[PDB]
């Protein structure tokens, strides 16, 4: 209850799929033109069996200058830009893809993809055969829960392109009105009738993002999965609003404990759903609550679990 970095450490039992940064650090490793063909490889056969849904209107115009200008250069250039993007080269190019939301990112390389299929936009070179390194990333990858496997190919996409400054401009989907009351949904979670538990979750699903912040204390902080804590109501709300929207939480059972100084930690388990994907992905996911005596988050941390064996009492 001391300090957020201490509080990472709540229900140390948890064992996190920590596979996914694993393969994103060796996959961070290969040569570029290996990391655009082993996701071009992963992405094809993902599709076999799994379909994306389509980036919104908004994000597509957002994208579409830096669209466009890929779609106009030559074969060998546009292969030299996507290359850029994934050595994270310091480019015009590569600094508007870094100032772009995940979602937009994503966007950007759905159309791409698209247009590799269509072949409009210059496609891995025929009969490419990856690294001796790159071929085993992509074999792990392929033997990975679909949760996990969107994981490390959402992360890839994130980790292009090129931040200059810390203050830079910020581009991201407009914010969606929050669902009507009438129309919402409660959550129900064994074992779990905390009300700030419950109203975070049913918050989140309702993307009522100004009524979520008010349950955080003013220094707390949420963990996304694999990520550093983001500190304080203005930058928590900020990724609720850029990066949180359209979530199905599927909280289905928890454990409630004492923690030092009138605290109390809980854990939740069940499943998310991502709206790339719906119902046909579904993440096992835990969350870590420490709630203050008021009952306000001062810590949450979102794991993806390592298999559906680290959900409660499976
Ligand atoms: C790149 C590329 C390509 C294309 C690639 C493409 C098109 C790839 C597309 C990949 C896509 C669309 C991946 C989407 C992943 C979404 C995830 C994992 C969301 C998780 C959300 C979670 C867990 C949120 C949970 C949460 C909960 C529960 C909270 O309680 C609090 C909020 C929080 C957010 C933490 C080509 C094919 C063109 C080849 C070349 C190439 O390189
Ligand atoms: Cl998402």
């Amino acid at each position: 209850p001391f300090t957020i970095d201490s509080a990472r450490g709540i229900f140390p039992n948890t064992l996190a799929a920590d596979v996914v940064p694993a393969t994103i650090a060796r996959f961070s490793q290969l040569n570029a033109e290996d990391q655009l063909a082993l996701i071009w490889f992963a992405y094809l056969e993902m599709g076999k069996t799994l379909t994306i849904a389509a980036p919104g209107a908004a994000s597509m115009q957002l994208a579409e200058n830096a669209l466009k200008e890929i779609q106009a250069m030559g074969p060998l250039q546009q292969t030299q830009a996507m290359c850029d993007l994934a050595n994270r080269a310091d480019t015009p190019l590569c600094r508007t893809y870094a100032s772009w939301s995940p979602n937009i990112k994503l966007g950007f390389w759905y159309r791409l993809g698209e247009l590799m299929e269509q072949g409009f936009v210059a496609p891995i070179p025929a009969g490419y055969q990856l690294s001796a390194n790159a071929n085993a990333v992509l074999a792990t990858i392929q033997g990975l829960e679909s949760g996990q496997q969107i994981t490390v190919l959402r992360n890839a996409v994130v980790d292009m392109g090129f931040t200059a400054g810390k203050d830079g401009k910020r581009i991201a989907e407009p914010v969606v009105p929050p669902q009507d009351t009438a129309s919402r949904t409660k959550v129900s979670i064994e074992g779990v009738t905390n009300a700030t538990v419950l109203n975070y979750m049913d918050n989140l699903n309702a993307n009522d993002f100004d009524t979520l912040i008010e349950l955080f204390t003013s220094d707390g902080a949420l963990q996304p999965p694999f990520q550093r804590p983001i500190v304080g109501k203005e930058n928590v709300l900020r990724f609720f609003r850029e990066e949180c929207q359209n979530l199905k939480l599927i909280p289905e059972r928890g454990v409630t404990e004492p923690a030092e100084d009138g605290f109390t930690q809980i854990k939740v388990t069940g499943k998310v759903q991502t709206p790339w994907f719906g119902g046909n992905v579904g993440m096992n996911i835990a969350w870590r609550f420490l709630l203050n005596p008021e009952g306000k988050i001062f810590f949450v941390a979102i794991d993806l679990l390592a298999s559906p064996k680290e959900l409660l009492n499976f």
